[PDB]
């Protein structure tokens, strides 16, 4: 019963939960934003995207591997709060103001950093999160399950207001997070106790280095998966985001696919949370290889039916499909990767393919698709990448490790023993 009346976590709970709120309002409705409001087109609001990853690589690796050498101090954490401070400004001042302000590349490129206040940043939080609670002890597998309810919850009421008013929202954008979440700052946490007054006396650290990778690029189960992600994510992630700009006209107005599609990742969450805190055996027990190539069959079932969407509704359960395999592919992209690679090379294999890789392909990917949905339209263009997809999931059948070697009941026990 250390948390009823304990605080950190009763309070970096609060700062989990109204951070993700400023999730609920950027990334579900920006394509809105940009397309509804700022009348941008579809070959140009690809570059946005495309953009970004540039930085949710070229900063993700700076972040991150900063982070560590921070400590317990609070300092990074902090200088990302003093920019969901500066939301309303920038997006309605400076943001749009220049990319409707006809001058494109030049100025997403100039807004694309604010992009890292959530890639690179989200993780940079949890992260540092964490060292918080494994200080002032507790979990906080119980105090993040605290801050998913305010993504959920900032979905739906941010497609109401922004019917209502489509910047009313950004406003909740600094006060609803900024103000709080770095006043969450003063109740803050330090000063080492009862273990490890240094980075190496109980708790100790996961590096990486150049021979390692050159061991990996040596390894070739990578190639394959370093394949499958490549392929069948990169592709996938572009599918979902313009997958919005679609689902909206399908409905009567605007305040449809609005009001409504936030109606229902909110309602689709449970769904999510619900399957999740039970997915590890079904994976387990379901082997991993299978669990990404469940993941694959269905997100290219998803982007293939997209091409034919002549309902509303359809685009409704099209959607449900998402938050419906995450999961597999998060629990599944781990249960795998440690279980046919080694423990060293772990952190090492998440910037050779995701931090890295993955990123670069969906860099350019965001652009071939740019313009493609406007060359045969989201349906048109839908119709070749989900095959595309669909295409490397088949072939990963063959490409991906086997569920059973010649040392799991030697090589792998880390969960058993
Ligand atoms: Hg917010
Ligand atoms: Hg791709
Ligand atoms: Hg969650
Ligand atoms: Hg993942
Ligand atoms: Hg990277």
């Amino acid at each position: 019963m250390y948390y009823l009346k304990n605080t950190n976590f009763w309070m970096f709970g609060l700062f989990f939960f109204f951070y993700f709120f400023i999730m609920g309002a950027y990334f579900p409705f920006f394509p809105i934003w940009l397309h509804d409001i700022n009348h941008i087109s579809k070959s140009d609001t690809g570059i946005i995207f495309a953009a970004i990853s540039l930085f949710s690589l070229l900063f993700q690796p700076l972040f991150g591997l900063l982070s560590d050498k921070l400590g317990l101090r609070k300092y990074l954490l902090w200088i990302i709060t003093g920019m969901l401070v500066m939301f309303a400004p920038f997006f309605i001042f400076i943001f749009g103001p220049l990319l409707q302000y006809n001058i494109l590349v030049g100025s997403i490129v100039g807004g694309i950093y604010l992009g890292f206040c959530f890639n690179a940043g989200a993780p940079a939080v949890e992260a540092f999160i964490e060292k918080v609670s494994r200080r002032s002890n507790f979990e906080f597998g119980r105090a993040r399950m605290f801050g998913c309810v305010g993504w959920a919850l900032g979905a739906s009421i941010v497609g109401i207001m922004f019917t209502i008013n489509n910047q009313f929202v950004f406003w909740l954008g600094s006060g609803c997070a900024l103000i709080l979440a770095v006043l969450l700052f003063f109740a803050k946490t330090d000063a080492p106790s009862s273990a490890t007054v240094a980075n190496a006396v109980g708790a100790n650290h996961s590096a990486f280095s150049l021979k390692l990778a050159l061991e990996l690029f040596r390894q070739p189960k990578l190639w394959f998966l370093s394949l499958y992600v490549i392929g069948v994510s990169c592709t996938y992630d572009v599918f979902d985001q313009q997958f919005a700009n679609f689902f909206t006209s399908f409905f009567a107005t605007g305040e449809q696919g609005t009001r409504v599609f936030g109606y229902v990742t909110t309602m689709g969450e449970l769904l999510n949370a619900s399957i999740m805190f039970f997915a590890p055996l079904i994976i387990n027990r379901i082997g991993g290889k299978n669990a990404l190539l469940l993941a694959g069959t269905i997100m290219s079932v998803r982007i293939i039916g997209s091409s034919f969407a002549t309902s509303a509704l359809e685009v409704v359960i099209l959607k449900t499909l998402h938050m419906f395999e995450v999961p597999f592919l998060l629990v599944g992209c781990f249960k795998y990767i440690t279980s046919q690679f080694e423990v060293r090379f772990s952190a090492t294999i998440y910037l050779v393919c995701f931090c890295f890789f993955k990123q670069l392909a969906m860099i350019f990917m965001s652009v071939l698709a740019g313009n493609m949905y406007e060359s045969i339209g989201f349906q048109g263009a839908y119709l070749v990448l989900g095959l595309v997809a669909l295409g490397f999931t088949l072939i990963s059948v063959f490409t991906l490790s086997g569920p059973g070697p010649l040392s799991l009941l030697r090589r792998q026990v880390n969960e058993v023993a």
